C-alpha cells in the first residue's frame, strides 16, 4: 500500500495531540488521562420564530464583516439559531455592480468548514442582499426601511412588524451618524418589533471621549437597545464565574479578603501585531484588551451577590464593584514592547513598516488594581496582557491565604483557576494526603481537582450575537459601567501618553520584561511549589 | 550437604503452601487440588528501628484473633519491609504445643494471604517466630520469658543496646490487668535501652464505671505513652482524609463550622447479621459494638479544633476537648432497631438464633443525635447511625452544607462533602455547576461530584486499617488510639443511654434484614436537619 504511510500519519497525529494535552495538564495519573482524552478525541472525530427578523450589517465591505461577522452568522444559521426566514442586509458605501459575485467570491470564502457543510453555504447566501448607501443619509435609510419592510411583509406567520438587529461593523467615528439615520429613517414598524444595535470597540479612548460617544448615541438608543460587544467574553467563562461561586456555599464563603491572598487575570498571545502594528499603535495593549475585556472579567469576579440572575441585576453589581476601584497609579504598572524573537522567526514590533519610528506604544502590561470595599480591601488584583509572549493563555487564578498551621511547609496556598484559552478548564489545587503507608501525616501532595477540563460550537463571539438576538445584555458593558471603567484607567493612560512610564523591551517568545515578574512577586503572588 | 538441605527446604516450602491452600480452600478432592496448584505454582514463578533490637510478644497466640488477624498482619508488614530485619516474634499462650514447628507451618501459615506468590517469604517469616507456653500470672514464667528475650536482644547486630518490646494482648479483657502486672514486674525493657508498648484489645469496659476500673487497673503499670488501645476499623486513610483535607487547606478550613454546615452524619452499615454468634452480640449491642468506640472517634477527629501541631498527643488533646462539649445522649434522641428475617428468607431473624435469649431486646441498629455545644458547632446536628443486616455495606461521613437560597433558588441545593471508607475509599464534594453551552441560561445547572483525592501514577493497593495501626504502634504514633481521658469522656456520653436500654426504657423496633432499618429511623434523620438531594 501507500495507505500504510497514511495510517502512520494519522497515528502520529493522535499521539502528538495526546502528548500536548498530557504535557499541559501534567497529571500524575498519566494512564487514565491518556485513556479519557483518546475517548474524547473520538467524540470530536419557538419564542423566536414568532416574528420576522432582519439583520443589517453596516460596513459590510470591511475586514471584520467578511472575516468574522458574516461567518459567525453562517455558523448560527447552520446551528439553527437563526429563525428560518431571517433576512440579512449588508450596507456600505462601496459600489457593488454584481451582488451575487460579491456574495460568492468575497463572503463565501471566509465561511468555515465548507467541505462538511455542502449546500448550506448557498442556502445561507440566499438570505443575504446588499444595499449601497451612505451612513449619514436620512433619505437612504428611508429607502433602506422600504426594503426591510418588504422583507418583513413576506413573513408567513401572524405576528406583525419585525425585529431589527443593526450591526455596526464600522469605525466608531461613524456610529453617531448611523444611529441618527436609523432613528430618523429605519426604526421598527409601529405594529411590532424591537431594535437592537451592536456597537464595536473602541468605545472611546479615555473617560472624556467615551462619555462624548455615549452622549452622542443616547438620544437615539437606550441601554436596552445598545449592545457594546466584547468578542472575547464567552458565555462559558461567565457561567463558570457566576454559578460556581453563587450557587455553592463552599465557594461563596471563601470569596472574600478573609480567604483570598491574590487574584490574577491574564491574557497572553504568541502572535504579535506583525501584520498591521500601525493601527494598534495609537491604541496599545491597555485600551486594546485590559480596560475593556479584562475589566469586565474582573467585575464579574468581584461583584456582590445580585438580587436575581436577571441581566440588569448582574450589570448593576458590575457597576457597583467597579465604583470601588481606585484609579491605577503609574507606580502600579509595568509596560513592555516586544522585539524580534531570539531565533529571528518573529520580527520586532518596531521592525513593522506600519509602525512610526521611535514608537513607545506598549505591547505588554501588568498592573495592580485595588478594590476598596469590605469584601476585597487589601487583596491584590493583578491584570496582565501581552502580545508575542511565550504561550497563548487566558485564565483567572485565585490564590487563597495559606494555612501556615499546622502543616507548615507540608502545605501551600490553595488555588482556583478558571481558564478560557487555549482550552476551557476550571480546577482547584489543594493539599491532600498521599495514599499508602509510606507517608505519615506530613507527606502531602499538591493536587489538582478538575471541575471541567477540555482539549485544545457556538464560539464566544457567536454566543454574544445570539445573546443580543435573545435580548440578554449580561455580557455587554452598560453605559454607566463603561464610564466607571474609563475613570479607573484614564489617569494612567494620560501618564503613559506623557511618557511618565515607558515600555521595557522584551524578545518575542519570552514571558516579557523581567521587571513584570518582579512586580508580580512584589504584589502578593506566590509561585506554586 | 548444602544442596541436600536446600533441596529439602524447597520441597517443604512447596508442601507448606499446598497444605495451606487445601486447608483454606477446603476442596473435596484433595488429590486433584494438590495437582492443579502444584503446576500453577510453577507457572507463577526507618533507620531508627534498624538501630535497636525489636521483640513483639503476642499473648493469647493460640487464639482466634492471633492466628487469623495478628500474625498475618505481621506477615504483611514483613513483606512490605516494615519490620526490622532481625525482628523476633514470640507467641505466648497457655496452650500446650508438643510440636512448635508444626504449629508455625500448619496452623499459622494457613492464614497467610497470597501464598501463591509469597510462599518463600512465608517460610522466611516463620524463622522469626517462636512459641512460649506459659502462664499470664506467673512471676517465674515472666522471669523465664525475660531471659529468652534478653538473650536475643543481646545478640543484636546493631549500634544501640537493649531492645524495644511490643506486647500484644490478644486475650479476653479479664486477663489484661494480670498480664500487665506480670510484664511490669518481670519483663520491662533492659534499663540500658528500649521502649515498651502494649496493645490493648477491645472491649475497654462496657460503661463509664467498668471502663474506668480497667484504666485504673492498668495505670500503675503503663502510662499513656505505653498503652495503645486499638480500634481495627479506624484506618490511616480515612483519618488523613479527615485531618489533612481540612487543616492543610484554606478552602475547607473556612467552611468547617456552623456558619456553613447544616448537618453531619456518620454511618456504619453492614449487610451481614450476627451470623450465628447472636449470643455473643446479645450482651454488647450495636452501640457498644461500633458507636461509642469507632464512630465517636471519627466524630472527634471531624469536630476537633486545630491541634497545636501534628504531633499525636496534640491531636489527642483536641479529640478530648471536643468530646467534652457533648451532653449525654437521651432516649428521645435515639431510635433503636432489631432485625427480623429478610423478605426472601436468606437471612434468619436475630431472635431465630438459638444462642439468643428469648425476649431479647438487644439493638442491632441505632440512629442518634449528638450535640456539640461550642462556638464551632452549636446547633449543628451530628447523627450517628450503625446497623447490622441492612440494605448495603457502607461506612461514610456525609456533611451537608447550608443551602445558598439566593440567587439560584430551586436551581441549586445543599453542597455535600462525603468521606467514604467502605466498600471502597472515596472523598468528594457535591456542588452545583453550569450545564455545558447550548440553550443553558444562567439558571440551568446540575449537580456534579468533584473528586478530592490524589490519583497516583500506579494503582496503590494500600494495606488494611489493621496493619496501618500495628505499624503506627511500632513507629510510636498514638494518633488513632483512644487515650485514657478520651475513653472516659466517650463512655460518659453513652452510659446514661445504655443504662436506660438495660432498664427496658427504650425497646427496639423490628425491621426485616436487608431493608434500611426501622422507618422511624429515617423519619428521625429527616426531623434532625438532613435534606434529601
Ligand atoms: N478583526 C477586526 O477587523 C477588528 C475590528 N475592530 C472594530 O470593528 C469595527 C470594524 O472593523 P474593520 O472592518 O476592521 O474596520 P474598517 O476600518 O475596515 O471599516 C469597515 C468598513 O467601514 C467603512 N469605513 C471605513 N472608514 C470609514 C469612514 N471614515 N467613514 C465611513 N465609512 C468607513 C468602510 O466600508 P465602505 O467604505 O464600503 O462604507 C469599511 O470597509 C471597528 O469599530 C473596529 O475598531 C477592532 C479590532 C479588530
Ligand atoms: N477477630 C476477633 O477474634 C476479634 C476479637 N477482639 C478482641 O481480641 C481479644 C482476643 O480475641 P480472641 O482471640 O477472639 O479471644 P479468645 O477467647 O479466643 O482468647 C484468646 C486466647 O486467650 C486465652 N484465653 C481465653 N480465655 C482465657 C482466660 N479466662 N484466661 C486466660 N486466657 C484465656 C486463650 O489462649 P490460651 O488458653 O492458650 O492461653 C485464647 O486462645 C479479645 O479482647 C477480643 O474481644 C477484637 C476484634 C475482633
Amino acid at each position: 500500500h501507500a495507505d500504510q504511510d497514511a495510517y502512520v500519519a494519522d497515528v502520529d497525529g493522535i499521539l502528538d495531540v495526546l502528548r500536548a494535552q498530557v504535557l499541559e495538564r501534567k497529571p500524575d495519573d498519566i494512564f487514565q488521562f491518556i485513556s479519557k482524552s483518546a475517548l474524547s478525541l473520538q467524540k470530536d472525530r419557538d419564542e423566536q420564530k414568532s416574528r420576522a427578523l432582519t439583520i443589517i450589517v453596516f460596513g459590510a465591505s470591511g475586514d471584520l464583516a467578511k472575516k468574522k461577522t458574516f461567518p459567525a452568522l453562517f455558523d448560527l444559521y447552520c446551528g439553527g439559531l437563526l429563525p428560518p426566514e431571517v433576512n440579512i442586509i449588508g450596507y456600505a458605501r462601496t459600489k457593488v455592480d454584481d451582488v451575487e459575485k460579491w456574495k460568492h467570491e468575497t463572503l463565501m470564502k471566509y465561511f468555515s468548514n465548507l467541505s462538511e457543510r455542502g449546500s448550506h453555504a448557498e442556502d445561507f447566501l440566499k438570505h443575504i442582499s446588499y444595499f449601497c448607501g451612505a451612513y449619514d443619509s436620512v433619505d437612504d435609510f428611508k429607502r433602506l426601511d422600504a426594503v426591510i419592510r418588504e422583507k418583513e411583509n413576506a413573513f408567513k406567520g401572524p405576528e406583525k412588524g419585525g425585529n431589527r438587529l443593526f450591526y455596526l461593523a464600522l469605525p466608531p467615528s461613524v456610529f453617531a451618524s448611523v444611529c441618527e439615520s436609523i432613528h430618523k429613517g429605519a426604526m421598527p414598524q409601529e405594529v411590532g418589533g424591537w431594535v437592537r444595535v451592536i456597537i464595536e470597540k473602541p468605545f472611546g479612548r479615555d473617560t472624556k471621549s467615551s462619555a462624548e460617544l455615549s452622549q452622542a448615541l443616547e438620544p437615539f438608543f437606550d441601554e436596552s437597545q445598545l449592545y457594546r460587544i466584547d468578542h472575547y467574553l464567552g458565555k462559558e467563562m461567565v457561567q463558570n464565574i457566576i454559578t460556581t461561586r453563587f450557587a455553592n456555599r463552599i465557594f461563596s464563603a471563601v470569596w472574600n479578603a478573609s480567604n483570598i491572598a491574590c487574584v490574577q487575570i491574564t491574557f497572553k498571545e504568541t502572535i504579535g501585531t506583525e501584520g498591521r502594528g500601525g493601527y494598534f499603535d495609537n491604541i496599545g495593549i491597555i485600551r486594546d484588551v485590559m480596560q475593556n475585556h479584562l475589566t469586565q472579567i474582573l467585575a464579574l469576579l468581584a461583584m456582590e451577590k445580585p438580587r436575581s440572575l436577571d441581566a440588569e441585576c448582574i450589570r448593576d453589581e458590575k457597576v457597583s464593584v467597579l465604583k470601588c476601584i481606585e484609579p491605577i497609579t503609574k507606580e502600579n504598572c509595568v509596560l513592555g514592547q516586544y522585539t524580534a524573537s531570539a531565533d529571528g522567526s518573529i520580527p520586532g514590533y518596531l521592525e513593522d513598516v506600519t509602525v512610526p519610528e521611535g514608537s513607545t506604544c506598549p505591547t505588554f502590561a501588568v498592573m495592580r488594581l485595588n478594590i476598596n470595599n469590605d469584601r476585597w480591601a487589601g487583596v491584590p488584583f493583578i491584570l496582565k496582557a501581552g502580545k508575542a509572549v511565550e504561550q497563548k493563555y487566558v485564565a483567572i487564578r485565585i490564590q487563597f491565604r495559606d494555612e501556615v498551621h499546622p502543616y507548615g511547609e507540608a502545605t501551600q496556598r490553595n488555588e482556583l483557576v478558571i481558564r478560557a484559552q487555549p482550552s476551557e478548564a476550571m480546577y482547584v489545587k489543594i493539599t491532600t494526603k498521599v495514599p499508602g503507608l509510606s507517608g505519615d501525616l506530613r507527606q502531602t501532595h499538591q493536587t489538582e481537582l478538575d471541575l471541567t477540563y477540555h482539549t485544545r460550537l457556538p464560539d464566544a463571539y457567536e454566543s454574544l450575537i445570539n445573546d443580543a438576538l435573545l435580548g440578554n445584555s449580561t455580557n455587554f458593558v452598560r453605559k454607566d459601567e463603561l464610564d466607571v471603567a474609563w475613570r479607573i484607567f484614564t489617569p494612567l493612560l494620560h501618564q503613559i501618553d506623557s511618557g511618565e512610564i515607558k515600555p521595557i523591551p522584551y524578545q518575542a517568545g519570552t514571558r516579557g520584561p523581567k521587571e513584570a515578574d518582579e512586580f508580580i512577586a512584589n504584589n502578593g503572588f506566590k509561585h506554586q511549589k
